[PDB]
């Protein structure tokens, strides 16, 4: 006729079953094609909770299922915006539905650049998922780009501009990235379910009941303050029980140390014949291609780690064992970085005498909460027209904003708390997961 690619609908609404949202609804051809693109399909083979998933049994949900979730919350929000908060009846403070497609695409593609065990992988190799996401969307060698380009020649650039917070419409940008966006709302609910963290679940329906657009972006009806508060508390709960949880952090250290060791053996003339990890080679060399990056996923790396147990290097072989047996390093807390630097260095010698290289079996670690402007880093609430920020009306949120925790952890093998005179000497400086 021809119906433009923008407006193409499915004969019948496609659906995806979901434990968090019940059903993911797909009705645009573009969205379906985006979902079926190699780039987005790759996310099925990548765990949302990287190393942290090994902390809770069964929490191996993929980044793909999270992406669909953000997409789903987003369309629920756009549907709410059109039915009762359009430009047609609110003017400048209204929502333009012509923005529906782009926000849906950005929602779904917001995490395409992640890669396996993203956070840890991101440190060892100089990669950046936010930039790769934008790269995937804007470079022609991608199925995502080819799909977007069919919407309009300038569409790939515009979708990318939403992700980088440069898109001219704030309502679109904040729906995908703010202090209370579709992205955050999804992973908090999704990670809460899979890890079984009961206190991590908040009521999404209440928040959706009060969500609203306005001139400068996205606001929430004043009366829904406590529903927003419940979201803040749930965010706090996920942070302490799941994200900054000690044993999940002990898992990141092991993976970090495993990859470090792998890279050092590779750069060394004769320390490891050939570790057979062809897909990691371009990364060890520091000369990687986009296509080479897209070939990587959790399954690919797990295969290599399993193979590294045979590698004639005690350190590498032992770390791969500890990673696959899902046993992280144990830890203890401390406040003084300089005053307790003597105690740390001392018990590091004790770890050597036993047979553990402190560079690989020890670590010092420390750590994003809600804090009003010092902007777009605040959630706003509408009274009778005007806008006020959350911490100004919520003593609870104001309390958690000023609460900053300088948590400092010291890692070591669990086997230190089990020729036995040294173990007795070591455990003497640790009482209830804290230094003495
Ligand atoms: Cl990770
Ligand atoms: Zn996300």
């Amino acid at each position: 006729m021809t119906i433009p690619y923008k407006e193409q609908r499915l004969p019948i609404e496609k659906v995806f079953r979901d434990p968090v949202h019940n059903y993911i609804h797909v009705q645009h051809q573009v969205i379906l094609d985006l979902i079926n693109s190699a780039e987005v399909q790759r996310l099925r083979r990548i765990k949302q909770l990287g190393t942290s998933s090994f902390t809770f049994h069964g929490a191996e949900h993929s980044r793909f299922s999270h992406s669909l979730g953000v997409y789903e919350i987003t369309r629920r929000i756009c549907e709410i915006f059109q039915r009762n908060y359009s430009v047609e009846r609110l003017g400048e403070n209204g929502w333009n539905d012509d923005e529906r497609l782009i926000t849906l695409c950005a929602a779904l593609l917001h995490d395409v650049g992640h890669g396996p065990y993203s956070h840890t992988f991101e440190h060892i190799f100089d990669t950046n998922h936010e930039a790769i996401t934008v790269q995937i969307i804007t470079s022609p060698e991608t199925e995502v780009y080819q799909i977007l380009n069919r919407v309009s020649a300038d569409f790939p650039e515009k979708v990318a501009s939403v992700i980088t917070k440069q898109y001219p419409n704030p309502q679109v940008v904040q729906m995908i990235s703010s202090q209370i966006d579709a992205d955050r709302m999804d992973y908090l609910l999704r990670d809460a379910y899979f890890t079984g963290t009961e206190y991590g679940t908040f009521d999404l329906t209440r928040i959706l009941r009060v969500i609203r657009p306005y001139k400068g972006g996205i606001a929430f009806a004043m009366n829904g303050m406590h529903a927003v508060e419940d979201y803040i508390v749930s965010r706090y709960q996920m942070y302490v029980q799941v994200y900054f949880h000690p044993v999940s952090r002990g898992m990141e250290v092991i993976l970090d140390h495993l990859l470090h060791r792998a890279k050092e053996l590779f750069e060394n003339p004769e320390f490891d014949y050939d570790l057979q990890a062809s897909l990691l080679v371009p990364f060890f060399k520091g000369d990687f291609t986009l296509q080479e990056y897209l070939k990587l996923d959790d399954g690919v790396l797990s295969t290599y780690f399993t193979q590294w147990m045979d590698v004639p290097d005690s350190i590498l072989g032992d770390l791969a064992k500890r990673f696959l047996m899902r046993k992280p390093l144990k830890s203890a807390t401390f406040t003084n970085e300089k005053e307790s630097a003597a105690t740390i260095a001392y018990l590091r010698e004790l770890i050597e005498k036993v047979g553990f290289n402190p560079k690989y079996y020890t670590a010092i670690n420390s750590s994003l909460p809600y804090d009003f402007y010092r902007r777009t880093q605040i959630e706003l609430m509408q009274k009778d027209g005007s806008l006020v920020e959350l911490a100004t009306v919520s003593p609870l949120v104001a309390a958690l904003a000023g609460q900053s925790q300088g948590d400092e952890r010291f890692y070591f093998p669990k086997e230190m708390l089990d020729f036995d005179e040294t173990y007795r000497e070591f455990s003497s400086y640790i009482h209830n997961g804290a230094l003495v």
